[PDB]
Formats: structure tokens, C-alpha cells, sequence
DNA sequence: CGGCTTACG
DNA sequence: CGTA
DNA sequence: GCCG
């Protein structure tokens, strides 16, 4: 099928090298502002992840969605020579390496990285010498960059969840913490830990996240956070280690229980899976999907879901467990 | 050709 | 602009 | 860059 939400995509697969190469080109397209080419290369990479066996000859790409002349030539050169000249040229270019380094900083997007690049900046130390150019968020990202470049491990995640649950249970007894993001899809490591928080009584979650953050702050666990009312927090946590501690990015989201299936579906991802599912919803079904609900514009009504299963059924899609949403 | 991702901080 |  |  043409959309990633119509097929299972496991975490590990049989075309790792080919998909990695196409994702380099996708990433390079994004650094140059070409969102359309980024999407096509990401989609072609995702198709290969969904295949049941390795691609060994060009003919296997026949009829595969999102493979045209450019992506097929990339695959062809990898099959024939083990390397793609275009991909290798991107890898070693100063532009790619610096945009990759800069955009990996928490608080730095493509627009900011591109301005710094054009101004001649190239390294983290270059940015550190110009702290007048940095927001407080970027200063935090730069200071903690080395720890944040270390993958979070599944072992780390359970220790963090207990701490978050402790603060959440004091902020509002009966509130729950659900692991979402990449670790919910089965990843053994990640760039951060994502949590979704709710309470079984509609309305009780109002105003919860400031109370949660206050309690985490008082426990001494918050190295950075954005802080009147808010429902999403992007922070840097102090995580325990043997004889020391390390900084870890943690995302917290609060949703009312009525919206929990939609929020769980959205924040579980993958990011490409979510965009493809929303695109499918809008273009094939005429329904508008987000992390709050599923809207029929013609009837001006919202579909009530009690589960992610509900949502897949309402879109006419076979259910995909989180481990099969690794588009 | 137009379309390509979303709401919140 | 950033979360990304 | 590719789809419809
Ligand atoms: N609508 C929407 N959702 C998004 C977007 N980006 C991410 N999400 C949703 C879907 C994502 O699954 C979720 C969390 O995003 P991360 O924590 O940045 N990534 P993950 O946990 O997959 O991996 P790792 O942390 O190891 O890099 O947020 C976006 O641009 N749009
Ligand atoms: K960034
Ligand atoms: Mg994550
Ligand atoms: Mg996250």
C-alpha cells in the first residue's frame, strides 16, 4: 500500500542498509528546506522497512510505491557497488555535518542552524563563544549536549517512570503515567523518554502539569524546563548513574481521558507513521485527525474513541500494535 | 499541476 | 521561533 | 521526489 499506516512496519527489518541510505537523502533534503523531497525519501525508506525479505535485485522495486528514478538509482548503486556516490557526498559535506550537529541541539531547528551556518559558525564551541546569540533553551541544550547525545536505555526508562509516577500521584491521586514514544514501539534506546498523563475522571486533569513540574523541581530532578497554564513539558531530567548522574530529555503530556486514545496514538508515533495516518485520514476518508480527536468536517462532529483500536476501525484500517508503527 | 503535519510552549 |  |  501507498501509506505507511496501511502496513505493519517492525522495529528491525531486512533492508537496513538501503533504508539508512535513503534516510540520509531525506535528512539532507530537510536541511535544504525541501519538505516534499524529505517526505518522498522517508516514505521510500519506510516501504523497504515493511518488506518481508531483503531487496537483492532492482526488479524487486517494480511496483513499489514511492520508488521512481531517483530512489531506484540509489538502491541500484548500493546493490551493485555497496555504496551510493550521492549519499557519500552528502555524508562528508560540511553543510550536512554542521546542519546535523546544529539541529541535534535541543532548541535549534533547521531555520536557526541554517542562519548560523551562513554566518560562518561550524562547531559547538563556536556557538559557546557567542552566548548573545542563544536562547535560554539553546543554552541548556548546548550545556547538556554531551549527555543528550548518549542514548537513553530501556533500563533508564523504568527508573524515570517511577519518579514521574511519584510526583504525579502527589499532584493528583488516581492520575496515571503511560510510556509513549519510541520505547512504547519497542525501541531499546531513545533520544528521550515520552510520557502521557491522564486521570480517569474527566476534568480532573485540568491544571495538573504545573503541579507535577513543581513537585519534580522540589525533588531536585529538573535540570531545565520552560517555566501560565500548560499541558506539555519538554525538560531535561537528572537521572541516577553509578557514582554520578546524567542529563536525560523527558517529555510530559497531559490529556483528558476522553482524548487519551487520540493522544496515545499521536505521541506513540512514529513521527512518519503519525503524519501518514493523518494524511490518510484527511485524503482518503475526509476526516481530520489530531492528538485531540477525529473530526468529520461535513457533519461538524467528533468521533468518540475508547481505544486506539476504535480509531483504526473508524478509519477502515487494520489495527497495528505500537511495535508495528515503526515507519 | 497541487499536495506534502499538528497543536501547543 | 521551538518541541521535531 | 513522487503520487493522483
Ligand atoms: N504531529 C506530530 N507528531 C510528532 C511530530 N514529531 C514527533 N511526533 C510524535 C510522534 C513521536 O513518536 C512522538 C515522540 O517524538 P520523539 O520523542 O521526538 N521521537 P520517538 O520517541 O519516536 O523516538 P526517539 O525519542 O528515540 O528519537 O511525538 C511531528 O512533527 N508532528
Ligand atoms: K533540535
Ligand atoms: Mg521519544
Ligand atoms: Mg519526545
Amino acid at each position: 500500500p501507498a501509506y505507511a499506516c496501511q502496513r505493519p512496519t517492525p522495529l528491525t527489518h531486512h533492508n537496513t542498509g538501503l533504508s539508512e541510505a535513503l534516510e540520509i537523502l531525506a535528512e539532507a533534503a530537510g536541511f535544504e528546506g525541501s519538505e516534499g523531497r524529505l517526505l518522498t525519501f522517508c516514505r521510500a525508506a519506510s516501504v523497504l522497512k515493511a518488506l518481508p525479505s531483503p531487496v537483492t535485485t532492482l526488479s524487486q522495486l517494480q511496483g513499489l510505491p514511492h520508488f521512481g528514478e531517483h530512489s531506484s538509482r540509489v538502491v541500484q548503486e548500493l546493490l551493485e557497488h555497496g555504496v551510493c556516490e550521492e549519499v557519500e557526498r552528502v555524508r562528508r559535506s560540511e553543510r550536512y555535518q554542521t546542519m546535523k550537529l546544529f539541529t541535534q541541539i535541543f532548541g535549534v531547528g533547521v531555520k536557526t542552524a541554517d542562519r548560523w551556518y551562513r554566518e560562518g559558525l561550524r562547531t559547538l564551541d563556536d556557538l559557546r563563544e557567542q552566548p548573545q546569540k542563544l536562547t535560554q533553551q539553546q543554552k541548556a541544550g548546548l550545556q547538556h549536549h554531551q549527555d543528550l547525545s548518549t542514548p537513553v536505555l530501556r533500563s533508564d526508562v523504568d527508573a524515570l517512570q517511577q519518579v514521574v509516577e511519584e510526583a504525579v500521584g502527589q499532584a493528583l491521586p488516581g492520575a496515571t503515567v503511560t510510556l509513549t514514544g519510541g520505547f512504547r514501539r519497542g525501541k531499546l534506546q531513545g533520544h528521550d523518554v515520552d510520557f502521557l498523563i491522564t486521570h480517569p475522571k474527566e476534568g480532573q486533569e485540568a491544571g495538573l502539569l504545573p503541579r507535577v513540574m513543581c513537585r519534580l523541581q522540589d525533588q531536585g530532578l529538573i535540570l531545565y524546563h520552560q517555566h501560565d497554564a500548560f499541558e506539555r513539558s519538554f525538560c531535561i531530567f537528572r537521572l541516577p548513574q553509578p557514582g554520578s548522574w546524567k542529563a536525560v530529555r523527558v517529555d510530559l503530556v497531559v490529556a483528558p481521558v476522553s482524548q487519551f486514545p487520540f493522544a496515545l496514538l499521536g505521541w506513540t508515533g512514529s513521527a512518519l507513521f503519525a503524519r501518514e495516518l493523518r494524511r490518510f485520514s484527511r485524503k482518503e476518508k475526509g476526516l481530520w485527525l489530531n492528538s485531540h480527536g477525529l473530526f468529520d468536517p461535513e457533519q461538524k462532529t467528533f468521533f468518540q474513541a475508547a481505544s486506539e483500536e476504535d480509531i483504526f476501525r473508524h478509519l477502515g484500517l487494520e489495527y497495528l500494535p505500537p511495535e508495528q508503527r515503526n515507519a
